[PDB]
């Protein structure tokens, strides 16, 4: 584990792109954890795209993870992967 932050990174209901193959496709953000055994990898992120390109259902060896996921948009994968697109607060 980490200390400091407290939650998911990436922005939820939000919109963000994914690195697929060599090209992006633009998505939201639905669900962002880390998965079984998995825990070093970093942490999963599950987007939703608007076409139909997906494939995680929200499982995992047979448990369920992520409920709103779905077999047809949703994309789970490393978050570095995603590509999203904003800029945040500012300040100088």
């Amino acid at each position: 584990g980490s200390s400091g932050s407290s939650g998911p990174p990436l922005e939820i209901n939000s919109r963000v792109s994914l690195k697929v193959g060599e090209t992006i496709e633009s998505g939201t953000v639905i669900f962002c954890d880390v998965l079984p055994g998995k825990e070093s990898l970093g942490y999963f992120v599950g987007v939703d795209m608007d076409n139909p390109i997906g494939n995680w259902d929200g499982r995992f060896d047979g448990v369920q993870l992520c409920s709103f996921a779905c077999v047809e948009s949703t994309i789970l994968l490393h978050i570095n992967d995603i590509i999203p697109e904003s800029s945040g607060p500012s300040s100088g």
